[PDB]
């Protein structure tokens, strides 16, 4: 039974609601791969391309650690997700803004080169799940005081070769290492790399690998 309603407990109904509304009866074969892990906590390493429903995969427990553990603008940020490119990080967070219609909780695009002081104040506040470039980030996490990660639950690398491939290999290091140990974190990546590989053992403790 790969539909979404049976993910009813293990998802909050407000979630379910909104991927209703989507128009979306049923699961991808990486959401059905994914999803019940994923809640449980584990670190995912996913081959996964676009078109395969990973988006979704990927923000139903990220969604689902906010909402559980009820966070507010003044825990500071629970999740973060990494996207290559300003095209796919406003992509998962139109996704995003559609998943969060029945939710309070805080969320942001603090991705690309555009504007950086309205982006500052508005961390400030407080934005529980955030969908991010990396160079932009680390600048944010290295420059912009009133950030706090601190309480971080998740970190999602979304198209992991795309981020290597244009030139971020070293802003990737330098987030996580700054980044709270105790985390559950997802890999998604079209293209099984060296260097990918790599990052996985800085990023991953002990994966569950889907393909
Ligand atoms: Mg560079
Ligand atoms: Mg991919």
């Amino acid at each position: 039974t790969g539909a979404f309603e049976d993910t009813s407990f293990l998802v909050n109904e407000n979630t379910l609601k909104a991927i209703k509304e989507m128009g979306f009866t049923n699961m991808t074969e990486i959401q059905h791969k994914s999803i019940r892990p994923l809640l449980e906590g584990r670190d995912l390493l996913a081959a996964a391309k676009t078109g395969s429903g990973k988006t979704l995969a990927f923000l139903i427990p990220a969604v689902e650690l906010i909402v559980k553990l009820r966070f507010m603008p003044r825990n500071g940020t629970g999740v973060l997700i990494l996207s290559p490119t300003r095209e796919l990080a406003m992509q998962t967070f139109g996704v995003l803004k559609e998943l969060m219609t029945h939710h309070v909780h805080t969320y942001g695009l603090i991705m690309g080169g555009s504007n950086r002081s309205a982006e500052a104040q508005k961390l400030g506040n407080g934005i529980n799940i955030i969908v991010a470039t990396p160079g932009r980030l680390l600048d944010h996490m290295q420059n912009t005081p009133g950030f706090m990660y601190k309480n971080l639950q998740c970190l999602v690398i979304d198209e992991a070769d795309r981020i290597l491939d244009v030139g971020f290999e070293e802003e990737l290091k330098q987030i996580i290492k700054l980044l709270p140990t105790r985390r559950q974190t997802m890999l998604f990546s079209a293209t099984q790399t060296r260097k990918v590989e790599d990052l996985a053992r800085i990023s991953l403790k002990k994966e569950p690998l889907y393909v």
